[PDB]
Protein backbone atom coordinates (compact mmCIF):
# COMPACT_ATOMS: atom_id res chain seq x y z
CA UNK A 1 0.00 0.00 0.00
CA UNK A 2 0.86 3.69 -0.28
CA UNK A 3 -1.46 4.88 2.57
CA UNK A 4 0.27 2.39 4.95
CA UNK A 5 3.56 4.25 5.22
CA UNK A 6 2.15 7.79 5.86
CA UNK A 7 0.10 6.40 8.77
CA UNK A 8 3.14 4.60 10.25
CA UNK A 9 5.20 7.78 9.74
CA UNK A 10 2.61 9.90 11.57
CA UNK A 11 2.49 7.31 14.35
CA UNK A 12 6.26 7.80 14.74
CA UNK A 13 5.70 11.59 14.72
CA UNK A 14 3.24 11.26 17.60
CA UNK A 15 5.81 8.99 19.36
CA UNK A 16 8.44 11.71 19.11
CA UNK A 17 6.05 14.35 20.41
CA UNK A 18 5.08 12.09 23.35
CA UNK A 19 8.82 11.69 24.03
CA UNK A 20 9.07 15.48 24.30
CA UNK A 21 10.40 16.30 20.82
CA UNK A 22 8.55 19.42 19.69
CA UNK A 23 10.90 20.33 16.88
CA UNK A 24 10.55 17.24 14.66
CA UNK A 25 8.84 18.01 11.41
CA UNK A 26 5.31 16.68 10.92
CA UNK A 27 5.32 15.10 7.47
CA UNK A 28 2.45 14.86 4.91
CA UNK A 29 0.63 18.15 5.69
CA UNK A 30 0.45 19.12 2.00
CA UNK A 31 -1.94 16.32 1.09
CA UNK A 32 -5.47 17.17 0.03
CA UNK A 33 -6.98 13.98 1.58
CA UNK A 34 -7.79 12.62 5.05
CA UNK A 35 -4.10 11.80 5.66
CA UNK A 36 -3.25 15.50 5.01
CA UNK A 37 -5.94 16.49 7.54
CA UNK A 38 -4.68 14.15 10.23
CA UNK A 39 -1.14 15.56 9.71
CA UNK A 40 -2.35 19.20 9.93
CA UNK A 41 -4.15 18.18 13.16
CA UNK A 42 -0.95 16.69 14.57
CA UNK A 43 0.82 19.89 13.56
CA UNK A 44 -1.75 21.96 15.49
CA UNK A 45 -1.17 19.69 18.56
CA UNK A 46 2.59 20.20 18.23
CA UNK A 47 2.55 23.93 17.58
CA UNK A 48 0.28 24.27 20.61
CA UNK A 49 2.52 22.14 22.88
CA UNK A 50 5.64 24.09 21.79
CA UNK A 51 3.86 27.33 22.58
CA UNK A 52 2.80 26.13 25.98
CA UNK A 53 6.37 25.00 26.92
CA UNK A 54 7.60 28.40 25.78
CA UNK A 55 5.20 30.32 27.96
CA UNK A 56 5.97 28.02 30.91
CA UNK A 57 9.70 28.77 30.45
CA UNK A 58 9.24 32.56 30.32
CA UNK A 59 6.81 32.51 33.21
CA UNK A 60 9.33 30.59 35.24
CA UNK A 61 12.09 33.14 34.52
CA UNK A 62 9.60 35.87 35.40
CA UNK A 63 8.68 34.54 38.85
CA UNK A 64 12.32 33.71 39.55
CA UNK A 65 13.28 37.39 38.90
CA UNK A 66 10.13 38.78 40.57
CA UNK A 67 10.63 36.78 43.73
CA UNK A 68 14.30 37.71 44.20
CA UNK A 69 13.54 41.37 44.89
CA UNK A 70 11.38 41.01 48.08
CA UNK A 71 13.30 38.05 49.27
CA UNK A 72 16.56 39.98 48.92
CA UNK A 73 14.90 43.00 50.62
CA UNK A 74 14.00 40.95 53.57
CA UNK A 75 17.55 39.63 53.99
CA UNK A 76 18.83 43.23 53.72
CA UNK A 77 16.31 44.28 56.34
CA UNK A 78 17.68 41.68 58.80
CA UNK A 79 21.08 43.30 58.21
CA UNK A 80 19.71 46.62 59.48
CA UNK A 81 18.16 45.26 62.60
CA UNK A 82 19.54 46.35 65.99
CA UNK A 83 21.81 44.09 68.14
CA UNK A 84 18.89 43.43 70.48
CA UNK A 85 16.93 41.90 67.60
CA UNK A 86 19.85 39.81 66.31
CA UNK A 87 18.15 36.67 67.59
CA UNK A 88 15.12 37.39 65.40
CA UNK A 89 17.22 38.50 62.40
CA UNK A 90 18.89 35.04 62.32
CA UNK A 91 15.53 33.34 62.52
CA UNK A 92 14.21 35.38 59.57
CA UNK A 93 17.43 34.87 57.60
CA UNK A 94 17.08 31.13 58.11
CA UNK A 95 13.46 31.11 56.89
CA UNK A 96 14.34 33.24 53.75
CA UNK A 97 16.98 30.75 52.76
CA UNK A 98 14.38 28.12 53.25
CA UNK A 99 11.98 29.91 50.95
CA UNK A 100 14.74 30.17 48.34
CA UNK A 101 15.48 26.46 48.32
CA UNK A 102 11.83 25.63 48.03
CA UNK A 103 11.46 27.88 44.95
CA UNK A 104 14.68 26.86 43.30
CA UNK A 105 13.64 23.15 43.71
CA UNK A 106 10.29 23.78 42.20
CA UNK A 107 11.58 25.56 39.06
CA UNK A 108 13.97 22.62 38.47
CA UNK A 109 10.96 20.31 38.69
CA UNK A 110 8.50 22.49 36.64
CA UNK B 1 -12.24 3.90 1.64
CA UNK B 2 -13.47 2.26 4.87
CA UNK B 3 -10.32 3.71 6.50
CA UNK B 4 -11.54 7.30 5.93
CA UNK B 5 -13.71 7.64 9.08
CA UNK B 6 -11.15 6.19 11.54
CA UNK B 7 -8.53 8.69 10.26
CA UNK B 8 -10.92 11.65 10.58
CA UNK B 9 -12.03 10.35 13.99
CA UNK B 10 -8.41 10.26 15.14
CA UNK B 11 -7.80 13.75 13.68
CA UNK B 12 -10.80 14.88 15.84
CA UNK B 13 -9.30 13.15 18.87
CA UNK B 14 -6.08 15.06 18.25
CA UNK B 15 -8.05 18.33 17.98
CA UNK B 16 -9.69 17.72 21.39
CA UNK B 17 -6.29 16.96 22.98
CA UNK B 18 -4.93 20.18 21.43
CA UNK B 19 -7.91 21.93 22.98
CA UNK B 20 -7.02 20.62 26.49
CA UNK B 21 -9.35 17.64 26.74
CA UNK B 22 -7.37 14.80 28.22
CA UNK B 23 -10.33 12.67 29.28
CA UNK B 24 -11.92 11.99 25.89
CA UNK B 25 -11.52 8.40 24.76
CA UNK B 26 -9.09 7.60 21.93
CA UNK B 27 -11.05 5.30 19.63
CA UNK B 28 -9.86 2.34 17.51
CA UNK B 29 -7.06 1.09 19.76
CA UNK B 30 -8.15 -2.55 19.37
CA UNK B 31 -7.32 -2.67 15.67
CA UNK B 32 -4.59 -5.04 14.48
CA UNK B 33 -3.50 -2.72 11.63
CA UNK B 34 -1.63 0.60 11.19
CA UNK B 35 -4.75 2.50 12.28
CA UNK B 36 -4.70 0.67 15.63
CA UNK B 37 -1.00 1.51 16.03
CA UNK B 38 -1.61 5.20 15.38
CA UNK B 39 -4.46 5.24 17.94
CA UNK B 40 -2.28 3.51 20.56
CA UNK B 41 0.32 6.22 19.80
CA UNK B 42 -2.16 8.98 20.36
CA UNK B 43 -3.24 7.26 23.57
CA UNK B 44 0.41 7.24 24.75
CA UNK B 45 0.53 11.02 24.03
CA UNK B 46 -2.70 11.63 25.95
CA UNK B 47 -1.85 9.42 28.95
CA UNK B 48 1.46 11.25 29.17
CA UNK B 49 -0.01 14.77 29.01
CA UNK B 50 -2.65 13.85 31.57
CA UNK B 51 0.23 12.65 33.77
CA UNK B 52 2.20 15.91 33.30
CA UNK B 53 -0.80 18.04 34.23
CA UNK B 54 -1.35 15.88 37.32
CA UNK B 55 2.34 16.23 38.37
CA UNK B 56 2.15 20.00 37.93
CA UNK B 57 -1.02 20.37 39.99
CA UNK B 58 0.38 18.31 42.92
CA UNK B 59 3.71 20.19 42.68
CA UNK B 60 2.04 23.52 43.05
CA UNK B 61 -0.02 22.45 46.05
CA UNK B 62 3.27 21.23 47.53
CA UNK B 63 5.07 24.56 47.08
CA UNK B 64 2.10 26.56 48.23
CA UNK B 65 2.06 24.49 51.45
CA UNK B 66 5.83 24.39 51.91
CA UNK B 67 6.17 28.17 51.56
CA UNK B 68 3.58 28.92 54.14
CA UNK B 69 5.46 27.82 57.20
CA UNK B 70 8.66 29.94 56.87
CA UNK B 71 6.55 32.87 55.62
CA UNK B 72 4.27 32.65 58.63
CA UNK B 73 7.26 32.23 60.95
CA UNK B 74 8.86 35.31 59.50
CA UNK B 75 5.70 37.36 60.15
CA UNK B 76 5.55 36.13 63.75
CA UNK B 77 9.21 36.98 64.41
CA UNK B 78 8.52 40.56 63.15
CA UNK B 79 5.75 40.82 65.75
CA UNK B 80 8.51 40.34 68.42
CA UNK B 81 10.72 43.09 66.98
CA UNK B 82 11.49 46.00 69.15
CA UNK B 83 9.66 49.26 68.87
CA UNK B 84 12.99 50.67 67.67
CA UNK B 85 12.98 48.24 64.64
CA UNK B 86 9.29 48.96 63.77
CA UNK B 87 10.21 50.44 60.45
CA UNK B 88 12.01 47.22 59.47
CA UNK B 89 9.18 45.01 60.72
CA UNK B 90 6.78 46.81 58.39
CA UNK B 91 9.05 46.49 55.40
CA UNK B 92 9.58 42.72 55.96
CA UNK B 93 5.77 42.16 56.19
CA UNK B 94 5.18 44.33 53.12
CA UNK B 95 7.66 42.03 51.32
CA UNK B 96 6.14 38.88 52.66
CA UNK B 97 2.79 40.00 51.35
CA UNK B 98 4.42 40.79 48.04
CA UNK B 99 5.82 37.21 47.87
CA UNK B 100 2.42 35.77 48.53
CA UNK B 101 0.81 37.74 45.71
CA UNK B 102 3.63 36.81 43.28
CA UNK B 103 3.35 33.10 44.10
CA UNK B 104 -0.41 33.11 44.12
CA UNK B 105 -0.36 34.91 40.73
CA UNK B 106 2.05 32.39 39.29
CA UNK B 107 0.07 29.32 40.51
CA UNK B 108 -2.97 30.83 38.77
CA UNK B 109 -1.54 31.14 35.18
CA UNK B 110 -0.42 27.50 35.19
CA UNK B 111 -3.68 25.54 35.92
Amino acid sequence: STITRPIIELSNTVDKIAEGNLEAEVPHQNRADEIGILAKSIERLRRSLKQQADDRTLLMAGVSHDLRTPLTRIRLATEMMSEQDGYLAESINKDIEECNAIIEQFIDYL
